[PDB]
């Protein structure tokens, strides 16, 4: 069931924000780990006095990095002759994200048809306020309002990537591509699982579409994809959960879900890169797990298909619905919170609708049956 | 003329260990841009639940990379107690450091005989303590003193990488290598240089070697070297010097001279690689400059030498003993501070003796001069 019970109108996943301590040796290393471009800056050699912003692009996929300079190279600007792109940012707010949880994502920002309604509603309807709208060159109107955590959900509505940055120059702007397309989903670790989904769909309107209890939030077409996770405690292996709480001081973002156009290309670029700057992966599953997918999605993949996913670690999950393929990266910084998970999706063809084949949590099952199973 | 006057018994460099947000994607970064190898770690992995710290070789030289966790993982720890693995290491300092200077070098290590005298010798000669010698599992002895801003000069003595690092599994020690073997010489920056001269060379016995005044402190066989160069205030063009001063706030390290056995291959290599997660080089000089080259080091260098040296922007210089060839990064990171210089030496050949060719200074003319030819 899908009530279509969104409070205003919302388009589709816009970026995601990392604050960082160092917004260029993150972007960089990202860079070469995803396969995504330098696509535009602001800094100082734009004018911007206050912070470091640098955006990546893979498709439509896009990631912004932002750190903060000095306070003293401002410290005569006030919010109406500010130097700043991003009129949200605040240098005590981002020392203090960066100091509590690390490396983290900041904002989850959805676009929406006007970003001044949407807070408004989402206010009205129980949002805790963390930026008001504010129009940038009368083209663009951006706002944003606690999701969990130090989390933000921020809106971006566009008259017509933001006024201020300017596109970079091609030499620096190398056109890497591995694949990846868009952000499929952005999911969320908090304490406690109810009042989380209560708060974010109360304000929304979105709809509900071992170690964990999750559920997903969804937009009217289900396209924006958010769940959720909390700790199952008392169990034999702790869980990650948990860890991910105590490593990053509490809720905040767990997993961003990249959809590639092709994951056995995007796998053999990533894993090419891995010890050479880019981004590892976590364990593989054992071949028992390959041999029982004949029996799960040998209607769907090939013998050679099912031989490539064996070669690339890559996990199969699906529904009733359709199929995924689905592989997660070890953790992307210092500490064992934020990840990064690629998918594919194959199925529901209408365009393909949003979550085909769901999120993976029969993985859960597949990898203990298959564990056990192995040690034969 | 060289006194021979260091107090204690000096060796050569032994690491540089940058303070930062997150070490891990500082440290793949530059693995990727210098091609160095990771070779050591201590972190969570390794029962670490201070800093993660991450080291990276290329022959001798060592750049170790940490960044403090969240200090509820260790707050039941007492220095007696701790799991640090480098006992000088202070969350509060770290993050004060940078949040103050941004990515930079919190410590130049030196190798030494006996880190506890070094330490005694040089705080009775004026050295401001930082860290008092700690042994480490009855095998290392570890010391720090106050060497300009925020910046340490570490001294590191060994009874035969540190106590309690471990050395990394193979698949995650790509053999990375584009001919970087040492480290030749490290660059303060502070306000006054007449008072920091005297302060550093009070405490060591080292010895001495537009827009800036500078002067070369030396041990005494010349292979620790570390010029310190001030601003020149009232020119034309403001000073670089003043520049790096405002964006660090205040003094620290400018910059790290890497040797390479090959400067055309690591440079060809670096360059690769610089659009792709490694690092961007400054402008290169007109090619007048590189007309000009014949007149100056037509003896030294063949016409192909020559071109080759054009073709990667390297510039050459040349004092009464050698000659050497040098080009700049541009900045580590999202500040104009901290850059990375690649050198190879010809000449004073006995082993080379220590900064053979001396480090540049005449470019300064010969780049003035090559500039306004240039324009012809
Ligand atoms: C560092 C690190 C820490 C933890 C992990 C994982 O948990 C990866 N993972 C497994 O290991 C067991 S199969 C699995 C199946 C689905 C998902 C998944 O993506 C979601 C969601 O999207 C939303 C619904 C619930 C869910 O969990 C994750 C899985 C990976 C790396
Ligand atoms: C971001 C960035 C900012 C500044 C720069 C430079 O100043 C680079 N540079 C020039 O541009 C003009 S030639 C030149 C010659 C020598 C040196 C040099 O290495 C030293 C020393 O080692 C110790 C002695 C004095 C010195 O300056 C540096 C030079 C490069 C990048
Ligand atoms: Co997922
Ligand atoms: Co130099």
């Amino acid at each position: 069931k899908n009530p279509k019970s969104d409070k205003f109108k919302v388009k589709r996943f816009h970026h995601i924000e990392f604050w960082c301590g160092d917004a260029t040796n993150v972007a960089r290393r990202f860079s070469w780990g995803l396969g995504m471009r330098f696509s535009a800056k602001s800094d100082l050699s734009t004018g911007n006095m206050v912070h470091a912003s640098y955006l990546l692009t893979s498709g439509d996929l896009r990631f912004l990095f932002t750190a903060p300079y000095s306070p003293s190279l401002s410290a005569g600007e006030i919010k109406p002759t500010t130097t700043a792109s991003i009129p949200s940012f605040d240098h005590g707010s981002c020392r203090s994200f960066f100091s509590s949880h690390g490396l983290g994502v900041r904002a989850v920002a959805i676009e929406v048809e006007d970003a001044e309604s949407a807070f408004s509603i989402s206010v009205a309807n129980g949002a805790i306020p963390s930026s008001p709208p504010i129009v940038l060159n009368e083209a663009v109107t951006i706002a944003e309002v606690k999701l969990y955590g130090d989390v933000v959900l921020r809106y971006v509505s566009y008259k017509a990537f933001l006024p201020g940055f300017e596109r970079v120059e091609d030499a620096s702007s190398f056109p890497l591509d591995y694949g990846i397309r868009r952000l499929d989903h952005a999911v969320g670790n908090v304490p406690e699982l109810g009042p989380a989904l209560t708060y974010v769909a109360g304000f929304t309107g979105f709809h509900q579409f071992s170690g964990l209890n999750s559920a997903v939030l969804a937009s009217n077409d289900e396209m924006v994809l958010l769940p959720i996770n909390e700790p199952v405690h008392g169990t034999k292996r702790k869980s990650q959960i948990q860890t991910y709480l105590e490593h990053n001081e509490g809720a905040g973002l767990q997993h961003l879900a990249l959809m590639s156009e092709d994951i056995f290309r995007t796998l053999r670029e990533m894993r090419k890169r891995s010890s050479i700057g880019g981004f590892d992966f976590m364990p593989s599953p054992p071949p028992t797990y390959y041999q029982n997918l004949k029996k799960r999605v040998g209607d769907v993949l090939s013998d050679d298909q099912i031989k490539e996913c064996e070669e690339l670690g890559i996990l199969v999950d699906r529904d009733d619905q359709g199929t995924l393929l689905q592989i997660f990266t070890k953790p992307l910084g210092d500490r064992p919170t934020i990840f990064i998970e690629i998918i594919q999706r194959v199925g529901c063809m209408m365009y393909q609708s949003g979550g085909c084949g769901g999120f993976g949590k029969g993985n859960f099952s597949e990898l203990f049956k298959s564990i056990e199973e192995y040690e034969k």
